[PDB]
């Protein structure tokens, strides 16, 4: 079997290789990339996702969100408090003034080290889930508003003819904005380019063992437990590295930087940071592996869990048994 210690794998596709997006993932699988829950992609040299950022300005964040922590800070929870709409242009220059700066650091590590260390102790404000893009029309390859839809790959694989549509989103980040652990709806695959500005590290656990780190979050956070039983659906929990070994969980950490790809693999657990002022564009998307992932997808009905009515289609022909619990949630 193909990377059995979960290695988080890059690859460095040709132009070539980078003319077919679902060959190439499923390339990527066939070398065992999917294990460790997080691939990166390098793109070729060649290829560019636009000819400028020089003209984002004037994009609104409507709904910019503050998140507040609470706990300790190796593992603590975070609300987001929302915050008047602002500019991409003014969001920048908040990013860049001195409350929300990147401390000055000596590297990727020390970042690390500072972030886990003071995160808490801060409420960074971030831009997410802006229905949008940044990819220029006229990029042909990894253009993440032309991929093929989930509807039609559930359609393709399993005959069914669903409504809902899938977009991609924009996401602004200053240090120390936070993506706290999570799988995708449904279990899904996801994709993320970085287009501009500081790095976002990235943690991840192997899909083979997204029980393990179910099961700490269930002691870690036991009042959320209790009140759901998929409340890492809600997005709130944080875990640092240091707990996750004390735990013995199994882990992979990786930074990405301007100019590359993320892709997460389905029921892999993942969280990270924004190093610093950046934008990244990601959208899930579905293979035949999917489906399976996508029929025993863990749900929450307690009604926290909020998601588009694109994913209603989805729980109704995968998890029929699930539908009318989960439908009352939302
Ligand atoms: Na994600
Ligand atoms: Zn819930």
């Amino acid at each position: 079997a193909q990377n059995p210690n979960c290695n988080i794998m890059i690859f460095h596709p040709t132009k070539e290789e980078f003319n077919d997006f679902d060959k190439y993932i499923a390339y990527m699988e066939s070398q065992g990339a999917h294990r460790a829950g997080l691939a990166k992609i390098i793109p070729p040299k060649e290829w560019k996702a636009r000819e400028t950022y020089d003209n984002i300005s004037e994009i609104l964040i409507a709904t910019p969100l503050q998140q507040v922590a609470s706990g300790r800070a190796g593992v603590f929870t975070q609300y987001h408090k929302k915050k008047k709409a602002m500019t991409v242009g003014e969001y920048r220059h908040l990013a860049n003034s001195k409350k929300y700066q990147t401390p000055p650091h000596q590297n990727f590590e020390d970042l690390e080290r500072k972030y886990w260390k003071n995160r808490i102790y801060n409420s960074p404000i971030y831009g997410a889930d802006i229905s949008g893009s940044l990819f220029d029309e006229n990029t042909k390859q990894w253009n993440l508003g032309h991929l093929g839809t989930i509807q039609d790959l559930l359609e393709k694989e399993c005959g069914v003819v669903i409504e809902g549509v899938n977009t991609p989103y924009l996401y602004f980040g200053m240090w120390k904005t936070t993506f706290a652990w999570h799988t995708e709806d449904m279990d899904l695959y996801s994709i993320n380019y970085l287009h501009l500005g500081e790095p976002k590290t990235w943690y991840v656990v192997p899909p083979e063992h997204g029980q393990r780190l179910e099961r700490l979050a269930r002691e870690l956070f036991p009042g959320s437990s209790r009140g759901c039983g998929a409340f890492l659906r809600h997005k709130v929990a944080l875990i640092s590295p240091t707990v996750l070994k004390e735990n013995g969980i199994p882990f992979n950490r990786i930074t990405q930087e301007a100019g590359e790809f993320m892709v997460t693999f389905p029921y892999g657990y993942h969280a990270g940071f924004n190093h610093g002022f950046n934008c990244a564009e990601a959208i899930n998307f579905a293979t035949p592996r999917w489906i399976d992932y996508g029929k025993m997808a863990s749900q929450c009905s307690c009604g926290e869990a909020r998601v588009t009515f694109s994913m209603d289609a989805f729980v109704r022909i995968l998890q029929p048994e699930r539908y009318d619990l989960w439908k009352r949630g939302q």
